[PDB]
């Protein structure tokens, strides 16, 4: 193929869109809907416009280069269809980015700027309460900044393959909701947040639980606890200009101080507890033959998924809590033991990457005595904004540590945010307790990286077993429905609902998909947690020191007794 780009002659061979092509040879094209590899086939944005001669202007991202193509990227004709749909989506949008929560990284701001556009008329709701959704635990929705670009329902259909996020015919107008614009918590939806990972403008965002926090705070008798998950080290960098993949744990823990909270764990801890629990239930499992497999039960999105699609593998979950709930468990029962707080005084907050860990903290049951696990939690990127909000310069903080009763953790425990994580650190676990020993090759490299699907075969105690991860929802789906779980008897299998793992959950910073191209955000950010792992002395769940002390002094033997009583949660089927 000869094509010809801006008077630029190109030789290629290649069989590719016009847009791919052309950012591959440093040419300058526009786009927004499109995403994923996917755009908006009905009602598309037209952004991407380029003018091809001898047939006019073409959508240059779903446009296959052609030998003979003579292309202009950047004409008068092109410039100002651009600039028109950028008008005509001005009409439908509350320009005000003053507030605005994408103020400092939107997409459609920046194409506002770059081509002049501006409103025919511009859109001022005086009562945006029928334009907003607020029902959700998880997310909101705010159809003001809303323009139809689709990248939400597209991202549901590829990530997850349920499709909670669908286009809806509302009054006779177009929006983007739940199936019968219910709340999406009433619905199939796993509230993983990867439309909201999707969203170019403020449209979706998380359920804030900003103001519990802040409240909690200023409130004089509370005690509030923070403690942030494997991921967020390894990432809220990225909102502070720091770059990609670098390790800010120590800043962390330091802007959280400055932040006023009253004592800084980590939910790695609870990872570690995680583990105690359920690599014991495991070798029970193993020792009763059966009944098998045991999935885990960490992932609330999986959890729902299980609970709307399989509710016949509910049973089969590990009764091991997930770390955040096990952590706070544990910070209204043992960390009162120790520091001689009220329990009712201790508020719990934690930092997660992540919009459905809302919804696990707020179920009914997630409390004992009339005190909740978890009181609130809030996403990275609304730690982020409590530090810029506060004026607090966290690319220039000093490390500080966690207090380390319930801060510390183990190599096991930090990769808990990695897809095939929780598995690797389990076996590390239920090896040991397995044949009463402490083996020395606790790398699980097999489990690792972004494979959909991953399998390993174990030898536990001279028997081998077999191993799965599942890395996404909609790998889950494929698992299940192509009968591949069938091929073998599977005996533990791990389940995260966002592919990559946590470290590319619902609440994570949002990222140019332009630095997309270049960075590898699930493997960078994962990267930061096996370093991690590393070069940590302890990299054993159970070889946790101040966790075997908790487990000594306060909940005695895992798996068994006080600590099933206590730490465990089992989800049920309807009769
Ligand atoms: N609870 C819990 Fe987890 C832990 O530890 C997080 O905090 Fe995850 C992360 N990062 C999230 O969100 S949940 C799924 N299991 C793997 S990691
Ligand atoms: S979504 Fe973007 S363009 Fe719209 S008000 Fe917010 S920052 Fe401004
Ligand atoms: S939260 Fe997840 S399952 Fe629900 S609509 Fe968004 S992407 Fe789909
Ligand atoms: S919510 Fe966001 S991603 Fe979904 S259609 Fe609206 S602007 Fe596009
Ligand atoms: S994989 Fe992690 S971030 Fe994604 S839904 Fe599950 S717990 Fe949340
Ligand atoms: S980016 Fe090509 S039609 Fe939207
Ligand atoms: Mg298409
Ligand atoms: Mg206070």
């Amino acid at each position: 193929k000869t094509i010809i780009i801006n008077g630029v002659q190109f030789n290629t061979d290649e069989d590719t869109t016009i847009l791919k092509f052309a950012r591959d040879n440093n040419i300058d094209i526009s786009a927004l809907c499109f995403l994923n590899n996917c755009n908006n086939d009905i009602n598309k944005c037209e952004i991407c416009t380029v003018e091809v001669e001898g047939t006019g202007l073409v959508t240059a991202c779903d446009t296959l280069i052609e030998d003979g193509m003579i292309i202009n990227t950047n004409s008068d004709a092109v410039n100002e269809k651009i600039k028109s749909r950028i008008s005509q989506l001005l009409d439908i949008h509350e320009f005000k980015c003053g507030p605005c929560n994408r103020r400092e990284n939107c997409e459609f701001l920046k194409l506002v700027i770059k081509y002049k556009a501006r409103a025919s008329k511009p859109f001022l709701p005086k009562d945006k309460t029928e334009y907003v959704d607020e029902r959700s635990k998880s997310l909101t929705v705010d159809r003001t900044k809303c323009l139809l670009c689709g990248r939400c329902v597209n991202a549901c259909g590829k990530n997850t393959e349920t499709y909670a996020m669908k286009f809806l015919n509302k009054n006779g107008k177009t929006i983007i909701g739940a199936e019968d614009e219910k709340c999406f918590d009433d619905t199939n939806c796993l509230l993983c947040g990867q439309c909201i990972i999707a969203c170019p403008v403020a449209a979706l965002s998380e359920k804030s639980h900003m103001d519990r926090v802040k409240n909690a705070l200023n409130a004089p008798e509370k005690h509030v606890i923070v403690a942030m998950a494997p991921s967020v080290r390894a990432s809220i960098g990225e909102l502070f200009n720091m770059g990609f993949g670098v390790d800010v744990t120590g800043k962390i823990y330091t802007a959280l101080r400055q932040l006023g909270f009253d004592k800084i764990f980590d939910i790695n801890f609870g990872a570690d507890m995680t583990i105690m629990e359920e690599a014991t239930e495991l070798v029970q499992r193993i020792e009763n033959n059966g009944p098998f497999p045991m999935f885990t039960s960490c992932c609330p999105g999986w959890v729902r998924q299980a609970e709307n699609y399989y509710p016949e593998l509910l049973n089969n979950l590990a009764s091991a809590k997930s770390p955040q709930q096990i952590f706070g468990t544990a910070s209204k029962t043992y960390y009162p033991s120790i520091s001689g707080l009220d329990p009712k005084n201790v508020f719990t907050v934690t930092v997660m990457p992540c919009t459905s860990k809302k919804f696990e903290a707020d179920r009914p049951q997630m409390e004992k005595d009339g005190l909740r696990d978890i009181d609130a939690v809030i996403t990275t990127r609304e730690l982020a904004k409590m530090i810029k909000d506060a004026k607090i310069p966290f690319a220039k903080l000093e490390d500080s540590e966690a207090d380390p009763a319930m801060g510390e953790y183990s190599g096991a425990g930090a990769i808990f945010g990695a897809t095939g994580g929780v598995m690797e650190a389990a076996l590390r676990s239920a090896k040991d307790f397995a044949e009463n020993a402490e083996l020395e090759d606790i790398e699980y490299k097999q489990v690792r990286g972004l494979n959909g699907i991953k399998e390993a075969e174990v030898e536990i105690n001279n028997n081998k077993y077999n191993v799965a991860v599942i890395n996404g929802a909609s790998n889950l789906f494929k698992f299940m429905k192509s009968g591949m779980i069938n091929e073998k008897q599977y005996h533990f299998i791990e389940v995260m609902a966002c592919h990559g793992g946590c470290v590319n959950g619902g609440g994570q910073p949002h990222v140019n998909p332009k630095d997309l191209e270049k960075v590898d955000i699930k493997k960078v950010r994962a990267s930061v947690l096996y370093n991690q792992d590393e070069h940590l002395s302890k990299r054993k769940s159970h070889e946790n020191t101040a966790l075997v002390k908790m487990y000594q002094n306060y909940f005695g033997k895992p798996g068994e007794g006080r600590a099933h009583e206590i730490l465990h949660f089992k989800y049920k089927k309807s009769a």
